[PDB]
């Protein structure tokens, strides 16, 4: 059965993620007892202790943290946490047998890269793990903030179907609110069709924006259709981070291994800025170059044929990388993979069979994202169905009886 | 009289009642999982997470939208081999048991025991019982200004407050039975 594999990102830590994952196999203890062997080795802290217990504060090699609900909390450990936790289930997955090969990886905005390092292999979880750490720990300070710690973005969910608000005009809206009060507002997250977006940018901005979206609310019919994200105030996906891309991409190539199979990628993986499946196409590439600005990718537009010929590996390599790093500044595009993983394959799109994503059981998020489109009415006759790795592990791993 | 079986729909009743800080009495047919939560999504995860894990199932396929009705009818044709009191519902009827009746020292079997001899009814009687006491006995504030608890108000320190709370918790459960 042709089968996705979807990572879920933010918003899922909590204290003993999947501990009773751990206790149940023994190859998800082997990836766990290496992994944070490893962590504690070189970045200076014990993802295991991070994860079994939630420390209010911890110490790490040079630096210390502390966060008043867990050190789980931050981007940095609940970032190590959440690959960690996505490796161990894989892996029990694969021991079981119950883990298809051909599968598409694809993932929400971070866990893209576990999703790479776990159904694909093109890199090992111990370079993951410390470019995942280190990047994190840069991101909370490339935006400039108060002393008091407070920062000048916030993201909160719209869901513009009960305002009557319509899907294609969900832009134009955006935008001629940010025009009408001269502020940076701009979409990140396609995460819903219809009922879900995000939207990231000022102070100002954003209390314009749930204002207007109020009266329109109250002028129709009560849906509580504004929900400002707690504790995020980094605008991730957006413009104005366009600025650390380039230390980003340094540091992919830095640590991103030379010689690669392009084979164990095309056709196996969702890239998230550019919905499209991955393919060696150059209208592929004349979009990704098209939507977002990349210096090292027009040398492959000028010579494409030949270059393909002499260079293919390398040049995949390259695509790959700027793909990565572009990845963190542009909006995720979810609705296009969603609609691109789930459309028959008569009308040009991926015929999916099952739809099961490496998650926990207490916020399935991803899970229910896939089966809020699916009941749609767009589409009503899919069967596709849609797996928790967590909440249906009975059948996943087809240990159920009646 | 006949004693009440206790099914699915009266444990999915006790846990949205939970969950919400809600009373039984005071939810009605057409509320739906989404109308009380008010479009809460961070309760609806939670929410949902507590039923499946008080039914032992998995998905519940438009329980979101699903009305109170459809929502017990589809708990009882599925979670046809309901047990009493599941890990959710059984840690809080104990913890409100315990922050009701420290004082008192009571223990939850005594309540079973009002509705066997005092009263004189089976054990599903016994066990509705109790899911009313500690329901009626939290503290707080109801969402729309209602009463957060009606059988009593702190917590219990004599053994004829809670045998009265028992005794009206057995009044109530029969007038909304019909009993």
């Amino acid at each position: 059965p042709k089968t996705v594999y979807a990572f879920p990102g933010q918003g899922i830590q909590h204290k003993g993620m999947g501990m009773e994952v751990r206790a149940r196999s023994k190859a998800a203890r082997k990836v766990w007892d290496t992994a944070d062997k490893f962590t504690r080795d070189t970045l200076g802290f014990s993802v295991l202790h991070v994860v079994r217990d939630n420390p209010t504060s911890i110490i790490a090699s040079g630096v210390h943290y502390h966060h008043p609900d867990g050190v789980l909390y931050l981007t940095q450990f609940t970032q190590v946490a959440m690959a960690t936790v996505a490796a161990a289930q894989v892996a029990e997955m694969r021991e079981q047998g119950a883990f298809v090969e051909g599968a598409i990886a694809c993932g929400h905005s971070v866990g893209e890269y576990t999703a790479l390092a776990c159904v694909t292999g093109i890199y090992q979880l111990e370079a993951l793990l410390e470019m995942v750490f280190h990047r994190g720990s840069k991101m909370h300070d490339i935006v400039p903030r108060d002393e008091l710690g407070r920062s000048n973005y916030r993201l909160a969910a719209i869901r513009p179907s009960q305002i009557d608000l319509d899907d294609a005009d969900v832009p134009a809206f955006v935008a001629g609110i940010a025009e009408s009060t001269g502020e940076f507002l701009e979409i990140v997250n396609f995460n819903l069709r219809g009922s879900q977006y995000a939207i990231a940018g000022t102070v100002r901005g954003l209390e314009a924006l749930e204002a207007e979206v109020e009266r329109r609310r109250e002028l129709t019919g009560g849906r509580r259709s504004f929900i400002l994200v707690p504790g995020i105030d980094v605008p991730f996906h957006s413009r104005v981070l366009r600025v650390g891309v380039a230390e980003f991409r340094r540091s992919l190539d830095r640590v991103m291994p030379r010689d690669a199979d392009p084979d164990l990628i095309i056709g196996r993986y969702i890239p998230n800025l550019v919905p499209r499946l991955f393919t060696l196409d150059r209208d592929f590439i004349q979009e990704i170059r098209d939507l977002v600005p990349a210096e090292p990718l027009d040398e492959i537009l000028a010579d494409y044929d030949t270059w393909l010929r002499e260079r293919p590996r390398e040049m995949a390599r390259t695509v790959f990388i700027e793909l990565l790093a572009w990845q963190f500044a542009s909006p995720v595009r979810w609705i296009e993979t969603q609609d691109l993983l789930f459309i028959e394959e008569a009308a040009g799109g991926l015929g999916v069979e099952r739809f099961v994503e490496i998650g926990v059981k207490s916020s399935p998020t991803v899970a229910g994202l896939a089966t809020n489109t699916l009941k749609l009415p767009e589409y009503a006759h899919s069967t596709v169905e849609v797996l928790n790795a967590e909440r249906d592990a009975a059948v996943l791993f087809a240990t159920d009886t009646d």
